[PDB]
C-alpha cells in the first residue's frame, strides 16, 4: 500500500525446522545493515525488507556511485560520486533495490547460496505500482505502460531514457539495441522491396523464364523418382520459374553486397550508438578483476579439492565436448530422417484420388511442421543440457558461468535453426548421379531430386515459412501465451504489494530475447542473396516484439534486480561474427545455388549471338531412357500424346550419341571454376568493403569525446576550487 | 667539458640583421623558463642552454611524470607522479633534456616555427659522453657501446632497458620490437631449413624431375621465341626442375601454414610484450585530443582563411590522389620496359661466341642490376614527392602529418618493391597463346616466356637475389657508408662537448628502419610457400641489423629528444594488413605458380596406375611446327639429330590430330577448378586459424594486470594513508 519498503524476501512457511534456523540467521546478521518488518501472510507467508537513509551512502559510497551534481552546461547535469546532495530522498527505487541487492549479496553467512539451499523461495523489488487503474498514483509503470508498453504506440520512439530509469542500464541496453536494429532494418526493407519490385517488373522479359515456360517446345524431363513418378514436361513448372527469376538476378548480387555493406555499417552505428549511451548513463568501467563474488559451488569445491589434499575440469571439458558433438550429430541424424521421411511418404502416397495430386504440397507441409516441432522440443532439450553442461564445469564466477552458456546456447540453436536450410541450399539435390547411374542412401532410397524448378524456390519457400510462421506467429504467441497458461495453471491448482509482485512471473534474463534476435539477424544476413524481402519481414517481427517485449516487462514479469551493464557483451562478439560468415554464405548461395553464374558463362562464351536464347537448351542433357538400370524407370509412363525415347536432365554431362556418353563434360568444369572464382572475388572485394567501412567510421564519435573532455575539465576545475 | 647543459640553441653567425633580432628576442621571453649561456665559437658561434632544479618539479608536474618511489614490494619501485623524492639529482639527463624540449616548444614566441624560418639551424641535447676511449668516466654511451653496440655481442639480449633509459622509449620500443622479430624468426628459420633439407632429400626419388631428367627419351619443345631461339630437348633443364623441386612440394604448403600460423603467434606476442613494456615503463596513455600543439603551417593557413572571410583540402586531396595514382603508373611502366628490355637484348645479343652461351644469365643479371638501381632511385624519388604531398594536404598536428607520410610512404615502397615479384609470380608467362598463336605487345614483341623449368625457379632466383644482395649486401653496406660519405664530404668541404655534437649527423627518425623491417617482413610472408629459407635470410640480416642501428644510434647521430611512445604506431596495424594479405598471396602461389595443384589433380583423376608416372607427358601438349604463323618458326632448326615435326608445350591444348586442334582442354578446366577450389580452402581455413590463434592468446597476460591491480591496491592505500 504505502511504505518505501526496499526488497521481499519470501521463504516456505511451516530438516523443516533446521532449514528455518537458517532464515532466523542472516536477518540477525544484516540487523545492522538493513531494518526488516514481518508479515504473516495467510498462503505461505512473507518478509519485508527496508533500508535506512544513513545506509544509503555507507553503501553507495562502497563503490563510485555517480549522481547528478547541480552544475549543468549546455543544459548537462554533471555525474560525480559524491560532491554534495540533499532531500534525503534523491536515490532512485531501482538504485535503492541495487544498494540492497548489493548488501544482502555481500553477505558472508549470501542469499544467492540460501536462495540455492531453499531456504528462501523467493526474493524481488517492487514495482512502483499498477500500470493501469483509475486515477492512480501517476507512477512510471504507468508512464512506460502508456508511452511505451502499448501496442498503438508502435510508431514512435521508445522512452529510452526512463526505461533505462525504471528497469536499469541492463534491459535498457537490450531495447537501445533492438531499437537500432529496427530502425536499420527499415532501409534495407525498403531496398528489398525495391529489389523485388524490379524482378516482378523484368520477369516478363525474361529469356530463361520465357523459354521454360513455351508450351509449344516439347521438352521431357526424366522422372524425378525411381517409380513413383514418371517423365514430366518442362513447361509444367513455368511458374516455379517465374517466381525464382524474382530471387535470382543482378539485383539480388546487388542486395547481397548492399546486405553486407549493411550489416557493417549497422555494427559501427550500434558502438556510436552504445558509447553514447556509455557517455550519458555510466562511463565508469572500472571494476574487480573477477574478485568481487565468487561462485558458491566453485568454493564448495575448492574446499572438497584442499580438504583432499584450475586444469582439474578436463573430465567436464571432455564431457562437454562429447555432449555438444553428440547434440550436433542427433541433428544431423533427424535432418537426415526428415529426408527419409519425405522420400517414404511421397511413395506410399502416390500409390493411393486427392492424395496423388497433392503429393508435393502434402509432403513438403507435413515434414515442415514435424521439423519445426521436432527442432522447437530440441531447442528446449539443448537449452537444458547446456544448463547442465555449464554447471558441470564449475565456472568460477557467475559472470564466466553465464559467459559459457550464452555461448553454447548460442551454438545449439545455431545448428537447429540452420541445418536445413543449409542442406536445402547446398547439399539437397547436388550429390546425386546421372539418371543411368543414382546414389541410393543405405542402398534403399534414392536420396532427393530439386523440385521441378530449381531448389532456390524451396529455399525461398523455407526461409518464408520460418521466418513468418514461426519467428512471427508461433515464436510470438508462444511467448504472449506461456505467462497467461502458468498463471492459469496456478490459479486452477486492496491486496498487498508484495503478494500482487509474488503473483507476477519471475524474470528470466534477456538472453532469450537476444538469442531470438541474433538468429534473426542470421537469418536477414546469411540467406538474402537469394531471398530479398528478409529484412522486411524482420523489420514487421521487430515493430511486433518492441511492444510484445515492453509489456512482458512491464504487466507480467516481477522488476529485475536492475544490475548495470556498458555492453551487450558476448551477442556484440556473435553479431561480428554471423555478419563475417553471411559473406561467405552469401557467396556460396550466390555462386551455387542462385543459377546465376550459368547464366553468365553461357552469355559470355557459349551465347555465339550475344543473348541468354538457348540458355535452357544448353543446360539441358539427353539421356537414354533404355539406360535404366532395371528398376529405375517409371512404373507407369504416362504416353501422353507420345513415347519418350531421350529424357532431359541438367547435369553438364555429354550425351548419348557421344564416345564419352554421360561422362563429366568440359562445361561442367567451366562453369565449376567460374563459380569458384567468383566465390573467391566476391568474398575478397565484400571483405575489403566491409573492413574499409569499419576502418573510416570512427568508433566513438567526436562530439562525445569533446563533451567527456569539456566535462573533466570542469569537474577539474571545481575538486580544485 | 664538465658542466650540466641541458640543450644546444645553433645559429648561423653573421635580412640578415632581421633573422638576428627574432633569436635575440625567443631567450628573453624563456629568462625566467631557462637560464642560458653564450658560447662565443669560432666557426659559427653557438649556445647552451641549462634549467635550475626549481624549474624542474615546475615542468615535470604539468603533466603526470612518473618516478619511481620508496617502496618496493617484490623488488618493484612504485611509479607516482608525485609523492616524495630528495638529493636534487634523481633526474636522467633524457628526462631533463625532454622537459626543456617541452619548455622551448610550449613557447608562443615555438622552436619549430623559428627553426623552419631558419633564424635557429641547430637544437639538439648532448651525449653523455664519449662511447671510447682511455679511462673515460663511465657513462651510459660507453656502456652501450661495449654491451649493446659492439658486433661481437651479436648473440647476447640487448638491455633494453638501458636502451630506454638513455634515448628514451621510442628508439626502446623500436629495438624491442627488433629484437622480438629475431627471437621469433629463429625457430622459423628453422622449420624452414628443415623443408629445405626434407626437399633435398626427397629430390632424388621425384617422378616428375627423373622424367623430365631422362636423357634416354626424347622430348622436343617448341621455341620460347620467334626467330632467335629454336627448340630444345626437355631434358635440357634437368637442373631446373631438380632445383625447382626443393621449392614445391607437400612440405612447401606445409611451411606456407606454419608461416600464417607463426605470424599470428608473432603478432600476440608482440602484443603481450607491448603490454609488459608499457607495464614496466609508463602506462599513462592519457593525452591531449590533439590540443597539445598544432601545424604552425596550419594555424598560417587557418589566419588566411579567416583574413579573407576543414573540407578546403579538396584539392590537395585530389592532388594526392593524382600524384600516388601517377606514381603506381610509373612504377608499372618501368617494369614494363624492363620486360621489354630483356625481350630486345635477348634478341640483339643472340645474333652476334660467348654472348650467344650466356644469353640467359647476361640478359637477366644486366635486366636485375637495372631493376635494383631505378627502384633505389624511385624509392628517393617517391619519398620526397610522398614528403611534398602530406606537406600540400596540411594536417593539422604533427602526429596525423607522421601518420599520413608513413602510409603513403609505406605503400610507395610497397609498390616498388613488390611489383617485379608479383608479376614474375603471376602475370609473367600466363598471358601467352598457343604456339600457333601468340600475342605481341604493341604488335612488334612477343611478351614473355616462362624459362625452361617453369617460372618458379626465376621467382626463387629473384627472391634469393633480393634478400641477398640488396637487404642485406648493398641496404647494410649504404647505411653505413651514407653518413661516413658525408662527414668525409664535410670534412673535405680537448674540443667542447656540444661542437663534437654538431659534427654528428641529425637523427633523421624511426620511419626508414620500420620500413626496411616492414618491407622483410612483407618478404618472409607473402613469398613464403614457394621459397624456403626466407625466415633463415631474414634473421641473417636482423642479427647484422640490431648492431648496426645500435652502432648508428650510439656513435654516428646525435642524441634525439627522446620523446615518449607506448606503441610502435601505425607500424602495427601495417604488419596486421600484411600478414592478412599474405595469406591470399600464398593461396594463390601454390595454386598458380606452385606446380602442387596440377600433380594432385593428375594424380586423383588422370593417374590411373595411382603413381606420379606420366605426370610430365599429360602437363604436355603436342603442336604441328607446319602451323606456325609465318614468322615465328626458328630461324635456323639446330637439327642436332632429326628434324622437328612436332614440339611440345605445355598449355592444356588438345593435339594437332583431333577436329578441335589447339582449343582449350577439358584437363584446363578441371585443373583450374582444382586450382580455385584450393584457393578458397586454403584462405578459409588459414583466415580461420589465425582468428582462432589471436583469440586463444590473450592480449594482455594475467600476470602484468595482476601485479597492476596489486600496485593500484598499494598506491591508494598509501595516498589515503
Ligand atoms: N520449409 C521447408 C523445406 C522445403 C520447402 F521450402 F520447400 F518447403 C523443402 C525441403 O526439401 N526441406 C524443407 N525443410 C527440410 C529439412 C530437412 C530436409 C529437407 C527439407
Ligand atoms: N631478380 C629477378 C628477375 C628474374 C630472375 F629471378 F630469374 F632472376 C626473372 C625475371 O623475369 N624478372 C626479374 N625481375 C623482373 C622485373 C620485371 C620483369 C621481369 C623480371
Ligand atoms: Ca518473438
Ligand atoms: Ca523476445
Ligand atoms: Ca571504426
Ligand atoms: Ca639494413
Ligand atoms: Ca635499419
Ligand atoms: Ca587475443
Amino acid at each position: 500500500m504505502d511504505y518505501h519498503e526496499d526488497d521481499k524476501r519470501f521463504r516456505r512457511e511451516e530438516l523443516c525446522r533446521e532449514a528455518e534456523f537458517l532464515k532466523l540467521k542472516m536477518p540477525t546478521k544484516k540487523v545492522y545493515h538493513i531494518s526488516e518488518t514481518r508479515g504473516l501472510l495467510k498462503t505461505i507467508n512473507s518478509v519485508l525488507q527496508k533500508i535506512t537513509d544513513p545506509i544509503q551512502p555507507k553503501v553507495a559510497e562502497h563503490r563510485p556511485q555517480t549522481t547528478k551534481r547541480l552544475s549543468y552546461p549546455f543544459s548537462r547535469e554533471k555525474q560525480h560520486l559524491f560532491d554534495l546532495t540533499d532531500r534525503d530522498s534523491f536515490f532512485d527505487s531501482k538504485t535503492r533495490s541495487t544498494i540492497v541487492y548489493e548488501i544482502l549479496k555481500r553477505t558472508t553467512c549470501g542469499i544467492t547460496s540460501l536462495l540455492a539451499n531453499g531456504v528462501y523461495s523467493a526474493a524481488y523489488p517492487l514495482h512502483d505500482g499498477d500500470y493501469e487503474g483509475d486515477n492512480v498514483e501517476f507512477n512510471d509503470r504507468k508512464l512506460l505502460y502508456e508511452e511505451w508498453a502499448s501496442y498503438g504506440v508502435f510508431y514512435k520512439y521508445q522512452p529510452i531514457d526512463l526505461v533505462r530509469k525504471y528497469f536499469g542500464e541492463k534491459v535498457g541496453l537490450y531495447f537501445a539495441w533492438l531499437g537500432a536494429y529496427t530502425q536499420m532494418l527499415i532501409p534495407a526493407s525498403i531496398v528489398g522491396v525495391i529489389v523485388f519490385l524490379y524482378g516482378c517488373a523484368t520477369v516478363d522479359e525474361n529469356i530463361p523464364s520465357m523459354e521454360m515456360c513455351d508450351q509449344r517446345y516439347n521438352i521431357t524431363m526424366c522422372p524425378l523418382c525411381d517409380k513413383t513418378c514418371s517423365y514430366w514436361k518442362m513447361s509444367s513448372a513455368c511458374a516455379t520459374a517465374r517466381a525464382s527469376h524474382l530471387f535470382d538476378n543482378p539485383a539480388t548480387v546487388f542486395f547481397s553486397v548492399f546486405m553486407a555493406l549493411w550489416a557493417a555499417t549497422f555494427m559501427e552505428h550500434w558502438k556510436r550508438k552504445q558509447m553514447r549511451l556509455n557517455y550519458r548513463w555510466d562511463l565508469t568501467g572500472f571494476e574487480e578483476e573477477e574478485e568481487a563474488v565468487k561462485d558458491h559451488p566453485r568454493a564448495e569445491y575448492e574446499a572438497r579439492v584442499l580438504e583432499k589434499s584450475w586444469r582439474d575440469r578436463f573430465p567436464a571439458y571432455f564431457t562437454n565436448l562429447v555432449s555438444i558433438i553428440f547434440m550436433i550429430a542427433v541433428t544431423f541424424a533427424i535432418v537426415l530422417g526428415v529426408i527419409i521421411y519425405r522420400i517414404s511418404t511421397a511413395a506410399a502416397l502416390a500409390m493411393n484420388p486427392s492424395v496423388r495430386s497433392n503429393i508435393r504440397v502434402t509432403v513438403t507441409a507435413t515434414a515442415v511442421i514435424i521439423n519445426l516441432v521436432v527442432i522447437i522440443l530440441l531447442d528446449e532439450v539443448y537449452g537444458c543440457i547446456a544448463r547442465w553442461l555449464t554447471k558441470i564445469e564449475v565456472p568460477k564466477t557467475e559472470k564466466s558461468f553465464e559467459e559459457r552458456l550464452t555461448f553454447k546456447a548460442f551454438l545449439l540453436k545455431f545448428v537447429n535453426s540452420y541445418t536445413p536450410i543449409f542442406y536445402v541450399a547446398f547439399f539437397k539435390g547436388r550429390f546425386v548421379g546421372r539418371p543411368g547411374d543414382y546414389v541410393y542412401i543405405f542402398r534403399s532410397f534414392r536420396m532427393e531430386e530439386c523440385a521441378p524448378g530449381g531448389c532456390l524456390m524451396e529455399l525461398c519457400i523455407q526461409l518464408s515459412i520460418i521466418m513468418l510462421g514461426k519467428q512471427l506467429i508461433q515464436n510470438n504467441l508462444f511467448e504472449i501465451g506461456i505467462p497467461k497458461m502458468k498463471k492459469f495453471i496456478r490459479y486452477l491448482k486492496r491486496k498487498q504489494r508484495y503478494e500482487v509482485d509474488f503473483n507476477l512471473e519471475p524474470f528470466a534474463g534477456l538472453t532469450p530475447e537476444y538469442m531470438e534476435m541474433i538468429i534473426q539477424f542470421g537469418f536477414v544476413t546469411l540467406f538474402v542473396a537469394s531471398f530479398p524481402l528478409a529484412p522486411l519481414f524482420a523489420l514487421l517481427n521487430n515493430i511486433i516484439e518492441i511492444r510484445l517485449d515492453a509489456k512482458k516487462f512491464v504487466t507480467e514479469l516481477r522488476r529485475p534486480v536492475a544490475i548495470r551493464a556498458k555492453d551487450i557483451g558476448i551477442w556484440y562478439n556473435i553479431l561480428r561474427g554471423v555478419g563475417k560468415l553471411a559473406v561467405i554464405i552469401n557467396a556460396f548461395v550466390i555462386s551455387f545455388t542462385s543459377d546465376f553464374i550459368p547464366r553468365l558463362v553461357y552469355l559470355y562464351m557459349y551465347s555465339q549471338n550475344g543473348t541468354m536464347h538457348g540458355f535452357v537448351n544448353h543446360t539441358l542433357s539427353s539421356f537414354n531412357v533404355s539406360d535404366f538400370q532395371n528398376g529405375t524407370a517409371p512404373n507407369d509412363p504416362l504416353d501422353l500424346g507420345y513415347e519418350v525415347q531421350i529424357c532431359r536432365y541438367k547435369d553438364y554431362r555429354e550425351p548419348p550419341w557421344s564416345e564419352h556418353k554421360y561422362d563429366i563434360s568440359k562445361d561442367f568444369w567451366a562453369v565449376l571454376a567460374a563459380r569458384l572464382a567468383f566465390v573467391i572475388v566476391f568474398q575478397n572485394l565484400v571483405m575489403f568493403m566491409s573492413d574499409f567501412v569499419d576502418w573510416v567510421i570512427p568508433d566513438i564519435p567526436k562530439d562525445i569525446s569533446q563533451q567527456i573532455h569539456k566535462e573533466k575539465v570542469l569537474m577539474v576545475e571545481l575538486f580544485m576550487r
